[PDB]
């Protein structure tokens, strides 16, 4: 059931800007995002913590909101002009989606804002107005050995990747890389507005669920330091996967888990995608260098676990099961297959993960 | 069973200096060590390749010798004076070990040298005299993104760790770190002469076998590049384990496999141990941060596979089975267990490896 | 003052390549390929086409053999084929000389417009380019000093506000500038692609080309370039740096090619893509504005820059700056700079910082 | 010349700590703790004891409040308790003033000998020291500019060959030096622990302490110290660097504390533990010998250094160097340097 291209013009989206995550214990979440990861507090009270990255000048990149059920409440994109908020509302209304408009914002430090239940069930926000804060980009007196410098992207789990992809393309996102097989299945797509590999991404699976939110560092040693610090804090069990080099995106990466199991990616040194004919890279799902370039196996939780998302009433969205083939199953499952070199039996894996492991 | 302390004085050992590895295909081995890893050729012909690291001034750190059976032929330590070669001879003769002395060396670029079949079955060489070569430490016109800068250590597999450790202490090696359990079994020990965490190390297992030879890089990004390069060359299947941060030694590391399955470790940034009361560190075998500080699982091959070693006639040394408990079995096997925090079931793993894998 | 055309500006994506005239193609090849590691897309006896590690367009740099070393063309890529028509109509309304070739001026570029712009610089605008193998994951080739992207140009021009207004009308947004308390502007940086700049204006006699800048992934890659140059015993071709910039916050290095074209190596500036991106103005006497660590700026950096050509290949006449000189006001005989505004301690009178 | 004693030399392991007199303890604390990130081992209203990230002995630096900023002692650890007795007999034979404190001079050091050595420097030798928590895996504490080890001292002394021979007799091995064709020695670097140096001699008016050096893991940690100093608007306290040294091949930075004591931050020199380690001699006119990239050495780096104290805490009188001056022969009015030997292109004359 293809999502039609509206007649109404798409809003001009600049970039991913922030996520609002509902968390169950505000103090525990603060310990993770401020004490462990070093994000900078823009505002806080007994109910919410507003955080930003080192180089950010808008009010925040992450809002932690206390609530009964941990979930993504909104993933927010900044648009180019005030008028683009109106455009977003018209566009989503033409799509038959539920929308909510608040002239003075949903969260502090954001002004006129539109939230929508998008066609894939995700809570998106579009805004232009935001309170500017001290840009900390040269505050080396504050700089952490693991400093998170920008918000980079979101990654969403959705059962039908082509359907979602076409809709995001009409919205103005361009696909930079994807993962497909030779039987017409798409397992994942990455798409951008700001000229990096992505602002959001679609990962095939039961959904809507939020896979992760990604922050960047300046250098690879910064990511190493986050791992090292987690070991010193004896929370290495909260390192889910990595560190590694991605095939898709070519970024150096790490995946960690917050106190409510919300997955955070730390990411650095992908490439420029701003030209409109940027070459789209398609990896085969059985290429064992596509997710980790070094061939390290992808732990099953990375495929199966992701966060709930909320509707505009704050209720959890029903999960719709994926019927397309599962990346987990076709790569590391019982009938799975992966290769190191296409066409070479040597360095290939049948019914198990790479590097001597099987599914727990 | 115990190896007695000789009345004869131990030779004053400076450091690990080089290994001679037998390889089956000299050209394939050359491609690995020179073209992939960037080691510097000090001499080569149809029978051997002599290689050194970027900062070395002695003739070589690695001799690849063509032969029918891939194996370690000699682990060589440089001694402080010519007279220390005589001391090595008298010492091992007193221990009842087979020795062979060549005034003009066993390999090119080494002078007066003593080889011995040591009490643990290993072929050790002791030498002072060596041909000095151009020290390439400032040849940044040659420096590669993955540059190997020193030889750091060897790691030996032997069935009875305390037996070997006592013997090495009498030779002057001082233990820096080890792995034990609460019931008094020793699994591994690291010991040094040169003021780093180790020059050699004992890993409990069937032996004698050579577990690995280790080279150092300047920085962590150099190790990352070796991984990246191996992905680009589509030989990621030869990255065995890593990259990571060690618990033991605190070094950043990587384990890769040469064309004959000889394991090479790349290592950086361990600490100073030269003071005589250098604090020893003992880790519990069930501590999942002891080998990889970030908790990443140790692939079973790392525990089970190691290179054959030769006797002085060039024949393979018979293997003696370990009877003490197996590290693999007590940690990642079906009956093993490991913990993130001592005493905490959260972040513990029972009958499987960390992060969600079981053994393949 | 340069008027704003009625005609719509072209939609400019980014700086894309420079064409440099060099006098000895072999010596230039040694510097750019052997020393700096750039990748050859094409070469013959007259020209070398080079690209950075992550590029997919044909080239980021063209070395063209010629009698007088100079900038021949600074090229920006535009969003669509129709934007090259928009560029042509725009520069015509501006009264500028233009030349358009449906098959390009250099190999690997198709339909292209070159202009002598209102400040005397040879701009090219194009969309069509021959795609080549993007080397971004070719870690088998990766150098310890690898140049990964083309980042920006920097232009010397006598009247900065005049130039700034023209580039703003063309769609560039000022991210950072350098001014004083007496109304003088000494420099401005401006962008299309969401980094600190795609081009920049440095106040001085002009038109001249100050430098062309390439990126590395990390700081250590820039350190390696310096280390390599020492090993090759060509450290005399390191002009300034390495350092941390104040303006841009990037880690940097300035080196000189065999014809004294200045190349900057640059890494890790910040995102400027939001339209209300806060502008940062530095005082010209702030000794942390160019080098954040207070290291002195050698006079050659201010005084030396490359000639630029018109569309016929002749050198552009240099027009003298009459506004105050950043050299003179900070490190000349009557210069001044401070470490902390209003503190005599750490200030410099009539001399450069650090002794 | 300084005669070799018949008494055996103490077996010196390494440079271990310096005691610096500072005039304003709180300002000094800001610098070494807040700016540089050193770790407190003990403090009171008169002294701050500080250590690096990987240290297990009590401290690498003692800041002592006093009227005149100076080096009070540069301390070397010896291998055994008996080596303190050896040091005492050795310096007594040399005719030096010595002072033995069986319970140490500063907290966390036990039996210790301080001497006014033959070059006028206050050396300490000790074995016993209170072990503290070794912070080497305390990544929860690790700074982006983390100082990981004490690496070396550098001493200004007028006659380098005289001092060199005295240090060699004590067991130090020279690794690198700077000379000219006329036979003058301008500087020498010498070690016990298997790095390029534990101490070094810079030709000049002395005794003065040129600097104390700490190590970082990587080059980016040094860059961060500079960046942090910029952010704190104290970039005027960056003296020289960052750079790559020629001698030592280390990546380096020189900064100045509140009393103008010079601190070097240093990383990635090479192994020198073999007894036949090849010695490297640079020509004083080679513009890549100090900074490999050919950046100029600011004259203050040659002319400024810290006072040193005698055992009564009074400042040691200075002896003027009579041998040729490295500043004068390279950057002075009749000085010169080269990039490539024999090439006027890339050479500097009177600048
Ligand atoms: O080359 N020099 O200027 C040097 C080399 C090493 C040092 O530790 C130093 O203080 C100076
Ligand atoms: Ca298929
Ligand atoms: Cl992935
Ligand atoms: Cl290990
Ligand atoms: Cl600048
Ligand atoms: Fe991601
Ligand atoms: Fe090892
Ligand atoms: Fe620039
Ligand atoms: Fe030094």
């Amino acid at each position: 059931n293809e999502i039609p291209k509206p007649v109404a013009p798409a809003p001009d989206i600049l970039r991913c800007a922030y996520a609002e995550l509902v968390v169950t214990d505000l103090a525990k979440s603060r310990n993770f995002y401020v004490d462990v990861l070093g994000l900078h507090v823009s505002y806080e009270d007994e109910n919410q913590i507003y955080l930003r990255s080192f180089e950010e000048f808008i009010h925040h990149n992450l809002v932690l909101t206390k609530g009964p059920v941990a979930a993504l409440k909104a993933m927010a994109f900044r648009v180019r002009t005030p008028e683009d908020v109106d455009k977003a509302e018209a566009y989503y209304q033409e799509l038959g989606c539920r929308t909510e408009r608040r002239k003075d914002g949903f969260v502090k430090g954001i002004g006129d804002a539109l939230r929508v239940e998008d066609p894939l069930g995700f809570p998106y926000e579009f805004f232009f107005e935001t309170t500017h804060v001290e840009r900390l980009h040269m505050r080396y007196d504050l700089y952490s050995a693991g400093e998170l410098v920008r918000l980079d992207h979101f990654n969403q789990v959705t059962p039908d990747v082509p359907r979602g992809r076409k809709y995001l393309e009409d919205l103005g996102f361009r696909v930079t890389e994807d993962i497909q097989d030779d039987e017409g299945t798409t397992y994942a797509a990455w798409m951008h507005r700001k000229g990096t590999v992505h602002d959001t991404a679609l990962t095939g699976g039961n959904g809507p669920r939020l896979h992760h939110v990604a922050f960047s560092t300046h250098e690879k040693h910064n990511i190493i330091q986050i791992c090292d610090k987690m070991g010193a804090l004896r929370i290495s069990d909260r390192i889910e996967r990595g560190p590694g080099r991605h095939g898709v995106s070519n970024a150096f990466y790490l995946f960690i888990l917050d106190p409510d199991n919300h997955r955070i990616e730390i990411y650095t040194q992908d490439y420029y995608t701003g030209d409109p004919d940027n070459p789209t890279i398609t990896w085969n799902v059985h290429d064992n260098q596509r997710r980790d370039w070094w061939g390290n196996p992808v732990v099953p939780s990375w495929y199966t676990e992701a966060s709930k998302v909320l509707d505009l009433d704050g209720n959890v969205q029903e999960i719709i099961e994926r019927t397309d083939d599962s990346e987990l199953e076709v790569t590391i499952g019982a009938d799975g297959f992966s290769f190191t070199r296409a066409g070479d039996e040597d360095g290939s894996y049948h019914g198990q993960a790479s590097k001597g492991f099987k599914l727990g």
